[PDB]
This record gives C-alpha cells, structure tokens and sequence, in this order.
DNA sequence: ATATATATATATATATATATATATATATATATATATATATATATATATATATATATATAT
C-alpha cells in the first residue's frame, strides 16, 4: 500500500546497526548500495542521532554519534551507544 | 519216623535312580566412579540512572 524503503537499503541499514560497520572487502553488494544512496541512509539514521562516517580510501562505513555541534556538553552521551572501558 | 526241600525273619551286598551338596566358571546386572561439556554462580572494574541531602529562592 504505502511506500516502503527499498529492500536493499533496509538490509544495509539493519546490518550497519547490528555490526556497526560495512566493508567492501566482505560485503560489496551492501557497501556499494549505501554509497550510491547516502542521502537515504543519512535520512534513516538522523532521527536516532546516528550518522555514517565513510572512509573511501580503506573501503569502510561506520556509525557514529550525530549529536549536536559542540553544545554546552563538552562530552557526548547517547542512550543506545553504551560506552565501555576495555 | 526218615530224608529231602522249602519257606520265614533279618541283615548284608550290589545295582539303579533320584536328589542334594559342593565347587567352579560364567554372564549378567548393577552400582559406581570418572570424565566431558555445559551451565551457573560469585567477584571486580566501570558506566549509567536513581534517589537523597543541602542550599537557594518565592510566598506568607
């Protein structure tokens, strides 16, 4: 009935959230599709305060916190991204 | 009446079959012990959220 996001883009976004990154080395089909539709993925992630940073040289995409531009908070805090200390 | 032969009471010797007693060897069941893997539980360090205590500040 109503419009649905393209199946491949949905798969790429779900994979990117699950594993936290894509790579042309081991997932070319999704990685290329994401680069061919950056405005769709960035629109999908913006409501959650997530945003993809892309490293074309090394063939990599990774999620990162999209929080405000240096607000009064000097360090970011995000509900979903639980921080760790190895 | 004499002479012969046989029979009755009891035990012993020999054989037959049944049954028990003894011993051994075996198979079986079982208890048990071990090992493996897995799950579970506790302790420590750190990040996160909640709650309380203290102080400031408005209204009487």
């Amino acid at each position: 009935s109503e419009t649905r996001t393209l199946q491949k883009i949905r798969e790429a976004t779900q994979e990117l959230l699950k594993y936290g990154l894509l790579e042309e080395a081991s997932k070319p089909n999704l990685y290329r599709i994401v680069l061919s539709h950056p405005e769709e993925v960035t629109r999908i992630l913006e409501p959650l305060d997530l945003d993809i940073g892309i490293d074309e040289i090394r063939g990599l995409l990774y999620v990162k916190v999209r929080l405000d531009e240096t607000p009064a908070q000097d360090e970011w805090a995000h509900p979903l991204v639980r921080r760790q200390r190895l």
